[PDB]
């Protein structure tokens, strides 16, 4: 995954792919 706001947790739109 790629964390799009960079907080150290994958959630929301980050999990999409
Ligand atoms: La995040």
């Amino acid at each position: 995954f790629i964390d799009t706001n960079n907080d150290g947790w994958i959630e929301g739109d980050e999990l999409l792919a």
